[PDB]
């Protein structure tokens, strides 16, 4: 993995890699962002023992965690609009969703 | 590869390879998009004698073709501004560019 | 539905579905058949751990079950080269995956 | 319907669809493709007033259209040896037969 394309999700376990860093929806409801082993960033809603989760992008831009039983966690809130959007783990260590289709070669 | 961050770019021989799919800038300045084997899509830019060209994707959001010092063959025409793009070669295959960061996590190095 | 066109795919929670038949690729990576609520055949592969998994018919003719960006959890072994291959939930229950094409009307779209 | 197998077929009437596509076997012994109304394909057999002729996927793997009595009017010829078959009327507009089985559950 390295990008979740428009309505793609991570299930528990499941991670977004590229290089040191590493993207992934935990055993417990809790998504984060490691350099090598330190965590540097979280969506800090980990509960132990909370697995099930899932971390989809919805089509309307936005990023939301779901509980197993399909309630919202945590979400990005981009939500703008319907389109087509894409979340990358950049090299740079930044995570971006960028946006909106801007050109398609059919 | 797989991706294209703005400023970006494919050269004389280069690829992108998401395996059934391809996307190369071959030795004839042409920039073409495979399945498999077949030629699905093309820049059309092979002209003769042409050589050394490079596929660039931009700030302003423009894939561009381009020879001999500048002078652009090709170019998207998708210049909607600039901020931060994208061209991924797709899963299903298309070959799309997205508009501009809706968010991130600021966690650059 | 009730076929798979040579490279098609069963992503997790689709199926193919004939009178009272079902295919049907569940949660977990278990690869069903049943007749409207009995279980009369199975990949085997309710694995703890392992969500959303995806059959594929291979342009090879082999008809494989794959992990979430993982490996051969299951495969038909029907491996018989490159050619045309199609699978098919049919009314008598059987579902069969027949060899390349013989003849065609030659009318692609 | 969108299917035909080893010895099924079309009487005079019936057919096989899939989206604006249509494979029929009229009343005038003509078998036709048609997209929406406009045909496309056919086997140019057909004669006013020329009814009961059936259309017959078999084990030889040969698409025969048949007379009223029994004679043969046109045949696809694609004889391979006894086996197993099908006539499917694609999403893509097409008509194609796949030789034999090579893999089956029950
Ligand atoms: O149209 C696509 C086709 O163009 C030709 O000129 C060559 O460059 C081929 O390699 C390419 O596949
Ligand atoms: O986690 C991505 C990235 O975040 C920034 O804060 C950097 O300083 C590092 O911590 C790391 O490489
Ligand atoms: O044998 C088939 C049977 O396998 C079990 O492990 C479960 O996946 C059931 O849902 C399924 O019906
Ligand atoms: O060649 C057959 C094919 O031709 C296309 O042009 C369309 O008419 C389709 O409806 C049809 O299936
Ligand atoms: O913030 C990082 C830290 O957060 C929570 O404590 C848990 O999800 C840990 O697994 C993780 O290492
Ligand atoms: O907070 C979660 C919630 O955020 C916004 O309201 C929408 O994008 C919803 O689809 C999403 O479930
Ligand atoms: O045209 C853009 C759009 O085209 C197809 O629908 C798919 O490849 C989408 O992922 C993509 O965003
Ligand atoms: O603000 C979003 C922007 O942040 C940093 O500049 C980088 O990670 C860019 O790739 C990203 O698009
Ligand atoms: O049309 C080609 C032209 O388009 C825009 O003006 C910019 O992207 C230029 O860099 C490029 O040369
Ligand atoms: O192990 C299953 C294996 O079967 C065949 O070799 C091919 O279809 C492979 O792609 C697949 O991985
Ligand atoms: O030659 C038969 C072959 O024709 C085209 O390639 C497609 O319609 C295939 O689906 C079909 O199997
Ligand atoms: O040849 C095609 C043509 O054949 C006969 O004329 C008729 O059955 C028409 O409906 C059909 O379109
Ligand atoms: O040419 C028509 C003729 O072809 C083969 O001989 C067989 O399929 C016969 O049944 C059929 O009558
Ligand atoms: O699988 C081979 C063969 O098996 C059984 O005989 C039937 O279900 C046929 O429809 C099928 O073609």
């Amino acid at each position: 993995r390295n990008i979740l394309t428009n309505d793609e999700g991570l299930y528990a376990g499941q991670s977004l890699d590229v290089n040191p860093y590493h993207f992934i929806m935990q055993e417990d409801c809790n998504l984060v962002l490691y350099d090598h082993s330190t965590s540097v960033w979280a969506s800090n809603t980990g509960i132990l023992g909370k697995k099930g989760c899932k971390a989809v992008l919805q089509a309307d831009g936005n990023f939301v965690v779901y509980d197993a039983e399909g309630r919202s966690l945590w979400a990005s809130h981009s939500v703008r609009g319907n389109g087509n959007y894409v979340l990358v783990l950049q090299e740079d260590g930044n995570v971006v969703i960028y946006g909106s289709d801007i050109w398609s070669t059919n």
